[PDB]
This record gives C-alpha cells, structure tokens and sequence, in this order.
C-alpha cells in the first residue's frame, strides 16, 4: 500500500496487466441474452401414425415410463400422449446435472426399451433431445410468385439450406418446421374393389418391388487360382420416379391384362404429414429454428447466418426469399449498446462532478483512469469463472459502478483534504491519508461481500439468477478495493498537484469557482447544525423509529415479480377453436387475424406468422397459433405503439367479435419461467382407477377453487377436454365366419384412415419415406367406411358393414402422466393483493378434500419456487452475523459496529418510497437495488465512524468534537459520490426504447434510495455513533487526552 | 457413468444378434453395488390379501418410483407383478384337436391395439367439418374377456 | 441420502395403501451407521468435559 | 453390398448433417464403401474431453438414426474412440508342422 | 486449379500450419511479458528499452 506510493511504475504494471487480461477476456468471451438458468430437461419424442390417445399411451408411453429406471439425479417426469399419435416424455433433472451425461443415460435406457415397442413406432424413430425452448432465431422461407406449395418449400429448405447454415460457424443446432417429401400413394377404394384387391396387396407390392438386395462380388474372395476379374454386382434397384411406382404390378388378371399401381390409386410426391400448415402473411411458407452453439457469440452467429443466406441468394428458385420472423439478436445488440452508453457516461459525470468540486484537472484524471481498469478486470474474473456477457451480469455491473466510483473518490479527496489542511507535499499527504482510510477500505471489502455473497448460494433457477449478479458485482468490488490500495494511491501520490496550507480556494479565482465560499459556508451551516442535534438526540431516535415502521409498511405493501416484461420487437397471439373443428375452420380464424394485424396495426406489424396445427395447449387441426413480428422500435414512437397497448387492442379486438378463443400476448424475457404470482399443480390418479374418476376429481376441485376468489383466480385445467370419438366394434365371430383374416380387417382399416409407412426411396440423392394411404374423398365421413372391402380367404369381397358395428363415445385427445402415473395438470395464480404461497397452501387444502385414489402434487415453476424459498432468511442471518463480525474486527468493539449497521433503513425507505410512487415492483432488479444501496450507506457510515474512532483514539479529542469533525471532513465526498451517482442513474430511471423495463427497474429503486440515504445519513450516523458510544466503558469519558 | 455408457454401447452391437425372447423380456445394464443397502418390507396384518395380491401392489404402485429415486441402482422383487395367466389343459386341448401354438396365435389376434386413423383426417377435402378419432380393436381388460376369446 | 430420499417416496405413497397394508423394515444398514457415529460425537463432547 | 455413391448420401451425409453443435470439433472427414462399409471421423481441438466427446457425438448421431436403412440398423452402427496409428503389431507364426 | 476447387491441410500439416501461425503472437506476448516484468523489479521504465 505504501509500497506502491514509493513505486508508481510497479502499480502501472499491475494496471497494464489487469487491462490486458480484461482486454483478452473481452475479445474472446461468449455473449448470450441470458445464461443457462432453467433445470435440465431431456425429452423423448415418438410418433405412431393414426393411433389414438389410449393407443400411444398404452403401447409406447407406459412401456417407456417403466423402462426409465436408475437414471441419475432425476427430479421429475411428465408425459403427453397425443391422440394425433405423438408421445412426449420430459424428464427434468436436478439443477447443475451434466446436460450431456443425463441425455446419454436416457437415450441408452430408451434404447433397451426399444424392442418392447410396436414395430410402427420402432421404425418411425424414437428421438431424444435436450430441452431449452430458446431458439436464437427462427428463419422463414417463402415463395412470392406462388410458384411453390408449402411442402415444396419445406423440401427446398431441407435439401438446399439447412446443411450450410448448420456449417455456418457459431450455429449449434438447426430444427425443421414443416414436412419433408414423401412418396404419397392415395388409394381409390372403388378401383380397388373393381379389381378385387385390398390395401394389403398394395403394401406387399410396394415392399417387394422396391428394395436393395445383398448382391455380392465377381472374382470373390477366395477366388480360384489364376483368377482374372474383380468387380461389384448391382442388383434390383429401389425405385426413383412416381412413374416407376405407377408401373408396379399388383395382380395379373385372367385375360392377361395387367393391374398396375397406376390404376387403383393416385401417385404423387407429397407431404410426409399434413397436420401443420404455415402461412407468412397469407403466402405459402416453411421454416427453420436456429439454436446458438454452446459458448458461442450470439451476435456473430446471427451475422454469419445472414451472410450465409445472402451467399445462397444467387442460387434460389424463382421467388424463394428468406425472411426473419424471430431474432433475439437486435435486442441484445441494443441492450449491450445501452449498458455501454451508461458506463461511459457515468465516467463523464464523475469527471464533471470531480471538476465542478475539485476544479483541478490532474485530480480529475485519476478516477478517470481507475474504473476503466477495474471493469476490464472483472470481465477477466468472470471469464476465469466461466461466465458470459449477458443481461444479468451486465446490469450486475451497471450496479457495481457505484461501489467502484465511490472507492476512487474516497481516496483522492482524502489526499486533497490533507494537502489543503496540513500542507504536506503530495506524496507525504498521500501516506497520511492512505494510512487513514486503509482499514476502512479492507473492512468495506469484507462487509460488502458479506452482503453480496450469501445471496449467491440460493438454490434452483432463482438461485442461478442471483449467482450471476452476486459473482459479477462482488468481483467488481474486490478489484476496486485492490485498485484503491495499489493504483489510485499510486496515481494520487504521483500526478496530484500540491495545495498551499490552509488553502480552500475561497474566491482566489474570478472566472471558474466563486462557488467554493458558497460551499464552504454551508458545510459550516451543516456542522453547526449537526452539533445542534447532538444535544437532543432522543427526539431523533423517535424520528428514526418513525422511519423504520414507515419503511416496513412500505415493504409489505409492495408486490413481487420475477423479472419485468419487455417489448421485444415481437410477440404472439394464440388461437383455440371448439373441439373437432376443421383444419380449414381454424384456418379461417387465422386468416382473419393475419389480416387484422396487417390492417389496424399497419404501422406497427411487420409480419404475421400463422401456424395451423400447433398452438400452445396442444397439437391438432383444432388449434392454431400466430407468431407476430413488429416493426423496429425506431419507427414505433408512442406508448400506444408498444406491446402492452398492442396486445391489449388485439385481445380487445378478438374477444367480442369472435366464435372461438383468441388471446394475444407477450412472452417473459426469460423464455421458460415462473408466472410470478402463479403455480403448477398436478392432480394424481394413484389407485387402480380410471380416467373418469380423475376427471370427476378435477371438476370437483375446479368448483372448490371457484369457491375462493379472495385467494385464488383463473384456476384452470391445462389439458384438452374429452372429445367425441368414433368407435368401431369388430365382431370377431362374424368376420371369422365369412372367412376374413382379422389382420386384413385391421390393417386395411389402417392403411385407409390412418395411413402407413411402407418403404424408402432415393429422391434426388436423398433417402425419403413412402406413405400409402387413402384418397381424401373416400375417408372423411363415417358412412364412407362402406366403400371399403376385405377380400376373404376364398376369393370374395366383404363390406365393413358385414362385421362391424359402430357408435359415438367420449374419450380423451390428450392423456397426461406425472412420474409414471395418470395425472391432470392444473395451472393457477394468486388473488390480487395476496401471496403466491397462500394460494398454494389453500390449493393443498382444497385438494386434500378430494376423493380417494386422487392425491396431489407440485411441478415445474412451483417446484423450484416451493423448495428454494425457505432460504432467504437463513442467508440474510449469515449476512448480518458476518457483517457485524467484520465491522467488529475493523474497530475493536462488539458495540461500535451497531452505529454503522443502524444506517440500513435510511437507504431502504428511499427505495420503497422511490418505487411505490413509480408503481414498480419488488423484483430482482429492485432487490439487487436494495443491496447496492445498503452497500453505499454502510460504506459511508464505516468511513465516518472510522474517522470518529481515529480522532478519538489517536488524537484524544472529545466525543462531540471527534464525531463533529469526522462528519465535517467527509461531508464533501459523500456529496461527491452521491452527486455523480444520482446523475448517472438518472438516465436508467427516465428511459423508454429497448429493455427500458429492466433499466427503470434498476435505476428507480436505487435513485430514490440514494437520495434518502445520504440526505439522512449525514444527520443520523452522527447520532448513532454518539448515542451508541454513550453505552460504553467509563472514564474516558467525553475526553481531553494525551 | 462413462463406464456404463462404454459397456452399453457394446451391448447395443450385441443386441440384434440376440434372441427376441431375451430382447423383449428386456436387457438391463447397471451400475449397482454388490450387496443390499436396505430391504423394504410389506405385509398385510389383517390377512385380507394373499401374497400375490401384495407382490402386485408393491410392483404396480411403488417399485417404479423407488427405482426412479436418484441414487438407487437395482431393485429386486421378492414377489411378482400381475400377469394374464393362461394355464393349458393338454387333454382338453387334444379333445378339440388344437395346439399351444393355436393359443398363442389366437391371443395375439383377438387382443391388440390398432392404428386406426381419423374422420376428417389430414389432409382433408374442401369444407370438411368434422374431425374425430377412429377407435378400433382395443387391448383386453378382464379375465373374462380372455375366457370369451374365440 | 439415498435412504432418506427413499423413505420420503414411501412416505409420499403411504396414504394410498390398501386396507391393512403396512410397511415393515426388516433390514437396514442405515441406523447402525447413524447411532455408531453418534456415539463418537457423544465422546468428543464428553472428552471436552473431562 | 450397396455401392459407394449410395452409402455416401444415404448413410454418410445423413450422419454428417447432425454433427452441428459438436463442441470443439477441429475437422471432420469420411469414407463411403462398395464393400458396403461407411466410416465418418471427427478430430477434435487438442484437449477436448475424449469421453465427453464420445458422449456428444453418439448423442447427435442417435438423432440422425431415423434417416438411415434397416440393414444398417440391424448389423450395427458404432460410435468409438479412434486413433490412427498402431501402437504395435503382434506377430504369430508356426515353426514346425506349419498350421495355416 | 479451376473455380470451385479449393484446398486444406489436416493432421501433420494442419498442426504445422498452427506452429507457423503461432510463432509471431508468441513473440509479442513473451517479449511484452519480460518488458512489463523488468519494468517491475527494477522500478525504472527505462531498464526495459535497454
Ligand atoms: C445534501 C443533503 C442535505 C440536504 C438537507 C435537507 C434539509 C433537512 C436537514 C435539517 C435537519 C436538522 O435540523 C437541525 O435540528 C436541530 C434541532 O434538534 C437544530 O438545533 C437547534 O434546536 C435545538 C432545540 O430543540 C437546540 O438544542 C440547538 O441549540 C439548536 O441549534 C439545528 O439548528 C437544526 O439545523
């Protein structure tokens, strides 16, 4: 510390070293919008063409849920059994489990489960994936001149782009939205019946005439002695044309006439599946989802992606343009840009405060150097600890500026103060002052991290979110203090100009600072006044209690969030039709929406991406969803041109004047998170029960949460309701009687109404699927069942009406499971001014009232929340106990710390006041705000009480005198910090444009807190130190000593 | 864990060359101990249920969660889960001139789940207004349905 | 840990057992390690008193 | 028995397509055979974790699976840690009544 | 060679290309490490240049 004051160049070398490691970490550091926050989830996805909810549940689902044993750090397991034939089993794991090892363990347990599966499923492919739901970007592909259909497009994507972009550097995962080409073979039941043939014969025809056959080799090993030839045998070759598939022979007739495939059915290159149809502003469209590589730079990935797309543009088919419906990227561009704006301006304001307070340029050049250096270092500390430049860590730093800023000022001022006070040379004035604030700086480092570290050890997604801030901010602070004991002291002692004893510059100059008298007088006004209060402290203790009770009331009466919502240039609106509707009926609605956004929001909306077949609540013809992209914020001025008002007017629009449910909404910034005042309750079938009993339980509970509007709100089931389903009861006897093989009935029924995966063909060099299914017109209406005949054993055709009876029934379109057992998912949120917890406990009360075999459970958002919240009081007990012990160290009292801990409510009342008048919410950013504020006020009181203790013990001055003096000599820097600070935070508090939700959230709480905190500390800290000290020792006394 | 992965990725080249009987009865690969950490008991005090009833409650309501509990390698059943047990009479079979084989094929035939399809299916014809599931042959449920098997 | 967690799962299932289905605990390597080490803590505090 | 030009765009390129988001991949090279074999090699940044790498590769490949042939599926596709140099070659011969 | 025919090195000459590429960056950093070090022990800013 002294060491460097006699060695400016060594310090310069440490600064250069920290700046270069920070420069290095800056050049080669990951940037992402957010860190990994959410628990790892791996999902097994499988499809069973034509099957019903109970089929896939009881043939695939339960077989997998049973074969999923002994996989490490399993948290919970959920599944969806879709009557559109897909099954999805999601295993969400313990936080911080190896994503990659978890996934591997799952995929090799499924791989042993595979043989116990149906062969349709086994050949359709079972897939295993890592589940984020954060695609860096969603790129669209369209055709202008109406030249190609959606499947055509989809195929172009798959065949010409998807692979180069997966070679585009920084791109981790590519995912296809749409359907690849398939060989579509559409049977005519009539022209099938004519020729006395079944789908069965079609299937066998295609399996047989299209394959690759193990052929062999000429001159094979071991050849005969003297052999002369070696080459390959090429045999029966898979088909390639639609034509060649037409020419496949199905039966030769009695008269030598041929039955070709071409004859019984239409044959066309067509979609692999037709559930989902996507339209980009009414035009035909298909698309890609790009995920950011692990550790990659988001902005560079995006730049490369757009570069690759342009690199392909000269080779596109006519009218095939790429469009960008979803990009997280420009928002991160602007967020990062705005935080940098803040840091450089804060430096500007600290320079301007430091001039318009010390009006000496070479002084004002010291903290100008310090912070740039410390920041650069924290980036290197992060990079060291494996973090990235993201929203959480950057607003972690914007907060840290204040602990960095003060730390430099505290030092230089104390040098300035000593030179103008005692008349020392620059350097020897430095040793006086460094020697004075040294222990104070070491103490502040230990107490500041005593509050900033424990909050890191929070568990869960909440805990991870804190860990980002806690680490960023603490390291910023430790480096600032090392810099304040090595570099700034070195920069003071060397370049700072000597000031004549008893100077204070009162007037002396004409043009620049007639201010100094103005200031001087006043700091006397103030100290005169503080002494004034030190007589009658009692009344002042009273005022304080008033401040505290008012504060706690402010705290209780303030609402918590998780994060603030953001216009992200993008939001989406969701569409849900009455059960059983048509692909085309849903489609009508979505065509209407697309037009609304392209009309009554002509100016705000850039594009509407409607998807029919996928929505939020499920898959099906029945549901659609519309992803809506917005014109850049540069062109959207007012408060009405923003998402709040936009989604407001879209929902206001689609609610009265509609026949189906259409909500329009914006997504949380962390795209997979806790609906703050919400929750996720699981209703569980536990005994040998049936779906009916469970549903009755569910309705019963809906009625009882309907009974508590004072606690509970909009509590809803998150499934799809039982629909009318069509039952075909086969009489085994009748059919065995007429001579028809049961398989023939089942599989022609199959290949007719469900379709079937038959074979593979090699199209343009890419192996694709072959599907044999009905034509449309012969499988729509129940009565069409009739056009279909089974060839019996002997040689005769048989109507389904010969052996099949039919009816309508109810069944479920979506069968849910939780942890191996039948479940029903229930969502919910808390009453208006109530807690999430109360609503959750009342939920447990309602559910405990439910019938036998029906238990209950919690999942997801309320898992992470219900287990990771018993922790805050404990970690804050660590914080207070540890801080008191630190300050107890720094001084030498078990009691003198209380004078500086008593300052905390002075800053809090400032934020709580600052928020409530702004109508903001006690969220994370406001919390980090509180800790930051507490951090400065403790800094300030630790310095005051330090000087107090120092004048009392090492100059024998009296209590009232030493405190008075201390409060006097540090009035000036308190005010310097707070002036610069309040001015730097001011922009964050008055911002709109991108991200301004976050900015205001940080800024407000803190600004208000700072204001009340200093303009209260400079009166209350003296009273603390005095009144505390007057419950100590004996004689000394009020002191005059040697 | 990596050892487990390395073993199982050779097990997987061995699998297709195995019997279908073994293969569908299930192959497991595990990192277990050697002795039992603990043995959990279930009894019925009031004698109301037999041993198999119980073995079934244990296997059907507990053992899947206890085997998903993190840190549990292997579970061993002292008992067994329920099955549809079909106990053949060699005489009463010879009477009707039938073989076990015929039983096998029969049960495979009258008891299964079927890919059925959908009314108003995708991709439908213009203006279609109904979408609903076809439910065909379903798996059996009672002992009787198995008796009534033709 | 594994054992305390397993006791948690069984406890989770206990209300839903058939009439007369009690769990019994015939064998557990666990209580010996717990009470065995607990004796050793008993001793360290005793020895401090001595 | 399949031919080279077949196995390259039916198995090879179908497998190379999924080696995106593979951490620390230096370069990727492959061979496609008329003797019916196909082999794709991923060489990694020096010090990438070998076992962890195997994990990631086999976990992108197992997703490439739905797009490959069933003969391929039944004789087995393996994912393995590969050198390129023989540490040593042990020889065996027979001295007397020379077995073959 | 004609348009569309490019090149690369792999294995021995990839690694050789990397030794190449790295020597200059190695000399800047290693040289700057010594300058900043001597500037340290021998407090003069001048002893390095000499
Ligand atoms: C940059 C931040 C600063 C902005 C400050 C905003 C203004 C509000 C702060 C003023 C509060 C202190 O106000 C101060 O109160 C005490 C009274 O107890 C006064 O003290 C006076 O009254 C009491 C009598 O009851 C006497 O013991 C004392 O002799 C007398 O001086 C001070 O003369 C007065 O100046």
């Amino acid at each position: 510390p002294n060491f460097f004051i006699d060695r400016p160049i060594f310090a310069w070398v440490i600064a250069i070293i920290i700046m270069l490691a920070g420069g290095l970490a800056i050049l080669k550091l990951p940037v992402a919008q957010y860190p990994t926050i959410a628990p790892p989830a791996v999902t097994i996805s499988a499809s069973y063409p034509g099957a019903d909810a109970k089929t896939v549940q009881d043939t695939v689902t339960q077989v997998i849920e049973q074969n999923m044993n002994g996989i490490d750090n399993l948290m919970y397991m959920s599944s969806n059994s879709d009557s559109t034939g897909t099954v999805q089993i999601t295993l969400t794991f313990e936080s911080g489990t190896d994503a990659d090892i978890a996934q591997v363990q799952v995929q090799n347990k499924l791989q042993l489960a595979m043989p116990l599966l149906p062969q349709e499923v086994q050949q359709q492919g079972v897939s295993v994936e890592k589940s984020s739901s954060s695609f860096l970007m969603v790129v669209g592909v369209i055709n202008t001149d109406g030249t190609m259909t959606q499947e055509d497009i989809s195929d172009y994507v798959a065949a010409n782009m998807k692979d180069a972009i997966s070679r585009t550097s920084g791109v981790g995962d590519v995912q296809l939205f749409g359907s690849q080409y398939a060989m579509r073979i559409w049977m005519n039941p009539n022209e099938l019946n004519k020729f006395q043939l079944t789908p069965v014969d079609v299937i066998t025809a295609i399996k047989a005439q299209n394959a690759q056959v193990a052929a062999g080799q000429l001159g094979g090993t071991p050849p005969v002695k003297g052999q002369q030839l070696n080459a390959s045998i090429i045999a029966q070759t898979r088909l390639t044309s639609t034509e060649e598939f037409g020419k496949i022979l199905l039966k030769v007739n009695q008269d030598g006439s041929r039955v070709l495939l071409r004859d019984v059915a239409k044959i066309e290159l067509g979609g692999e599946n037709y559930d989902i149809i996507a339209e980009f502003n009414g035009q035909p469209a298909s698309g890609l989802g790009i995920k950011l590589a692990t550790g990659a730079n988001a902005l560079d990935t995006a730049a490369a992606i757009r570069a690759e797309l342009a690199k392909m543009e000269p080779f596109f088919p006519s009218g095939l343009k790429i469009v960008y419906p979803y990009d997280t990227t420009p928002f991160v561009k602007i967020s990062i840009h705005e935080v940098v704006k803040t840091l450089v301006e804060a430096i500007i304001l600290v320079f301007l405060v430091m001039y318009l307070f010390l009006q000496n340029f070479r002084a004002t050049l010291i903290p100008t150097i310090a912070v740039p250096v410390v920041l650069l270092g924290t980036f290197a500390v992060l990079a060291a600890f494996g973090f990235s430049i993201n929203t959480l860590t950057m607003f972690g730093m914007v907060l840290a500026i204040g602990l960095l800023v003060d730390d430099a000022i505290v030092v230089v001022e104390n040098v300035e103060r000593v030179m103008a006070e005692e008349g020392l040379p620059p350097k020897e004035a430095t040793r006086k002052s460094m020697g004075q604030i040294q222990g104070a700086l070491v103490g502040i480092a230990m107490v500041l991290s005593a509050v900033f570290v424990p909050m890191a050890f929070f568990g869960g997604s909440t805990g991870a979110i804190y860990r980002q801030f806690s680490i960023t901010i603490v390291s910023a602070m430790a480096l600032s203090v090392l810099v304040a004991l090595i570099l700034t002291p070195a920069l003071c002692a060397t370049m700072l100009k000597p000031i004549a004893k008893g100077d204070h510059g009162e007037g002396k100059k004409g043009f620049f600072g007639w201010f100094n008298r103005m200031f001087e007088k006043s700091t006397h006004h103030y100290t005169d006044s503080v002494g004034g209060i030190l007589r009658s402290t009692g009344r002042y203790l009273v005022l304080y209690l008033i401040i505290v009770v008012g504060m706690a009331y402010l705290f209780v009466r303030l609402p918590s969030s998780f994060l603030p919502d953001e216009d992200q240039g993008v939001f989406m609106t969701m569409v849900q039709l009455p059960a059983g509707a048509t692909q085309e009926r849903t489609q009508k609605v979505l065509n209407e929406v697309t037009h609304y956004y392209l009309t009554k929001e002509k100016n705000n909306v850039e594009s509407v991406f409607a998807v029919n077949g996928f929505g939020f609540a499920g898959r099906g013809q029945n549901t659609g969803i519309a992803f809506v992209s917005l014109k850049d914020w540069a062109d959207r001025p007012g408060e009405e041109n923003k998402v709040e008002a936009i989604t407001m007017r879209a929902t206001r629009a689609f609610s009265q004047i509609k026949d189906a449910m259409v909500f329009a909404f914006n997504l949380p910034a962390i795209v997979e998170l806790g609906t703050a005042t919400g929750f996720d309750f699981e209703l569980i079938d536990q005994a040998g029960l049936g779906h009916e009993k469970l549903t009755q339980a569910r309705n019963q509970l809906l009625a009882e949460a309907a009974k508590h509007p004072d606690m509970l709100t909009s509590v809803r089931p998150n499934g799809l309701e039982d629909t009318p389903q069509f039952k075909i009861d086969i009489d085994q006897e009748k059919a065995q009687a007429l001579g028809v093989s049961i398989n023939d009935i089942n599989t022609t029924l199959g290949a007719a109404w469900g379709g079937s995966y038959v074979n593979d063909f090699i199209d343009r060099g890419r192996v694709k699927k072959v599907y044999v299914m009905s034509e449309a017109k012969y499988r729509m209406l129940p009565d069409d069942i009739g056009d279909w005949y089974v060839r019996a054993a002997d040689g005769q055709m048989v109507p389904f009406s010969a052996f099949s009876s039919s009816r309508w029934e109810y069944g479920s379109p979506r069968l849910e499971r939780y942890n191996g057992l039948p479940s029903m998912e229930i969502l919910g949120q808390a009453a208006p001014g109530k807690s999430t917890g109360e609503a959750m406990e009342l939920m447990e009360q309602l559910a405990s009232k439910l019938p036998t075999g029906v238990g209950y459970d919690w999942t997801g958002m309320s898992y992470q929340e219900r287990l990771s919240g018993n922790q805050a009081p404990s970690l804050y007990a660590i914080s207070l106990i540890v801080v008191f012990l630190c300050l107890a160290a720094l001084y030498e009292s078990w009691s003198i710390p209380f004078s500086v801990m008593l300052v905390v409510p002075l800053g809090v009342i400032g934020a709580l006041l600052a928020a409530t008048f702004r109508g903001l919410t006690n969220d994370v950013y406001f919390q980090v705000g509180l800790l930051t504020t507490i951090g400065l006020s403790a800094k300030n009181a630790i310095l005051i009480v330090e000087f107090a203790k120092d004048l009392m013990d090492k100059e024998g001055k009296g209590l009232i005198e030493a405190t008075l003096d201390a409060v006097r000599m540090r009035l000036r820097p308190i005010l310097m910090t707070s002036l610069a600070f309040i001015l730097g935070v001011m922009p964050l508090v008055i911002s709109t444009g991108a991200g301004s939700g976050a900015q205001n959230a940080v800024g407000t709480g803190v600004m208000g807190g700072m204001v009340t905190a200093t303009v209260l500390a400079i009166f209350f800290v003296p009273v603390f130190f005095v009144v505390v000290r007057r419950r100590f020792s004996r004689k000394n006394e009020d002191i005059e000593h040697s």
